[PDB]
């Protein structure tokens, strides 16, 4: 029993980070196999950052530019190459504690681990979730970019993200580890803002289901809606959509509990209107959205 | 910017974790150097539980009876002995990923990491604190026993929970690495309960400080209490009484932010006997208490290990 929000084991990511520096700028980068990627923003100084032209910046870098450091040993970079928002750079020893990996980009809604680094270190990991408006709500300060994100399911780390920026909300910014960004934003120091955030539906329902689960029904009601009539509804308290797919995601849960997905959305319906007089579902006393339907089979 | 419920790094606590069999019992084991560290528990059968004599229950264990599995590797044990409600088993391999480490008994409103485990396998990790009333609010299912709770001070990890059982209300008790619960509880399935809980004080106020530093001041008022006034507040909502150590070690937040601790009392005895009203702090509805004046300074400064 219990449901917290848990974090994957970080030791196969701890193992993969490094310290990058090119010049005054100092970031972390993740080494797998002979491979430090890092974003490319290292390449850069504060005045750089208005409007960077990478291709040029980079151009000008020579191999012994970049200075790597892994623990306290001075990795060689005998090659480098720019992919989107991500510098590559090839060094002469492949990372012995390489673990099984993949790259996977995530769609919204999607959780994570993040251990946040500064200087190569790792200091800390917790869990977050990719926000409808793809920015993360990280805890981050400067030096943490380069820090990872990833998900490891069965002894496979999926890495997902690498951390570039705060937006002027607090929110954060990144791209997947082919550099590409998640949502509309771009590595320049220009007027960039979250978009209005929303809760993530499927998840606030599947997290119900977990507290179902765990013995607690005080939430639930006679009713059931339409899934057009739900979304009218959730739409007006800034929620997503839940569409067809989401419905047949959460069919294990609805499955397990008896509490079929429109009869759970009546349920959220009615937290939504009502708010929840006092009491609290999950030690909670808001409705939580970074817990996925897979989280919740996971760890119940 | 942001505030996260962030645990420590796992990685150095990962490459101790193995499984444990004795008979049909299969619970997680910590190999540091040649013991690996177990609950006693893992010697009983489900009848055992109701009345165990676990100095009478060991001695008809031979080595072989248990059975130690590091990743595909059994481990050969080749000595046990029992310190409190731990099982010591001695093995031939010291494990050669052994951290600098040290085994500490923490207090109620401590805070640390917890490595969820099954078939010593690394599940998830999650923070978490010691309850005022000994318990910890986990999240651990059948299988998980042996699970730990650990901090790292530098590049030493302390260990300082090991998971033994669950109460009836769905948390959780277990011992130090030593053996000592904590808390009254005891190793056998019998009526145990957890009491009655309470807030940790201090650490609702270092979270209101992290609130400051991440841009939340809402709460602030131009008001100040006295400990004394302060206090008896405290003990009206069923929160811990902050003694004059935890007005001390707030002092470092309490000069980076500019707010007296007594002014940071002010405003939470106003969200006491007020609410919230309608408002959130950090994204929560609730004071938070499992983050210790340390945690925050440390998230607030990217300590690193
Ligand atoms: O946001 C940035 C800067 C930036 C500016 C524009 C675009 C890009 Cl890709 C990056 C570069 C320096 C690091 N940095 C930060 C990244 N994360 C957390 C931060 C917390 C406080 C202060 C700065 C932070
Ligand atoms: O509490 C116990 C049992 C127990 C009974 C009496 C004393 C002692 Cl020390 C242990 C033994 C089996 C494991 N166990 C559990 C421990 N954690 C989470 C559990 C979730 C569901 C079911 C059992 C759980
Ligand atoms: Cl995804
Ligand atoms: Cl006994
Ligand atoms: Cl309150």
């Amino acid at each position: 029993s219990g449901f917290r929000k848990m974090a994957f084991p970080s030791g196969k990511v701890e193992g993969c980070m490094v310290q990058v520096t090119c010049g005054t700028t100092t970031l972390n980068g993740l080494w797998l196999d002979d491979v430090v990627y890092c974003p490319r923003h290292v390449i850069c100084t504060s005045e750089d950052m208005l409007n960077p032209n990478y291709e040029d910046l980079l151009i000008r870098k020579s191999n012994h530019n970049f200075l790597v450091q892994a623990g306290n040993v001075q990795l060689r970079v005998i090659g480098h190459s720019m992919q989107n928002c991500v510098l590559k750079l090839k060094v002469d020893t492949a990372n012995p504690k390489t673990p099984k990996y993949k790259f996977v980009r995530i769609q919204p809604g999607q959780t994570f681990s993040v251990l946040a680094c500064y200087n190569g270190s790792p200091s800390g990991v917790y869990q977050c979730a990719m926000r409808p408006n793809f920015t993360i709500k990280g805890s981050f300060l400067n030096g943490s970019c380069g820090s990872v994100g990833f998900n490891i399911d069965y002894d496979c780390v999926s890495f997902c993200y690498m951390h570039h920026m705060e937006l002027p909300t607090g929110v954060h910014a990144g791209t997947d580890l082919e550099g590409n960004f998640y949502g509309p934003f771009v590595d320049r120091q220009t007027a960039q803002a979250a978009g209005t955030d929303t809760t993530i539906t499927v998840n606030v329902l599947a997290w119900l289901y977990a507290a179902v689960i765990n013995g607690d029904r005080w939430f639930l009601n006679r009713f059931t809606t339409t899934l057009n009539d739900f979304n009218l509804v959730a739409m007006k308290y800034n929620y997503e959509p839940l569409t067809q797919d989401h419905v047949d995601i959460l069919g294990p849960l609805s499955a397990q509990t008896g509490i079929a997905v429109l009869d759970m959305c009546a349920s959220l319906k009615e937290l939504l209107q009502n708010g929840m007089n006092g009491r609290t579902i999950l030690g909670s006393a808001l409705l939580e959205d970074e817990f996925t339907p897979f989280d919740v089979v996971r760890q119940c």
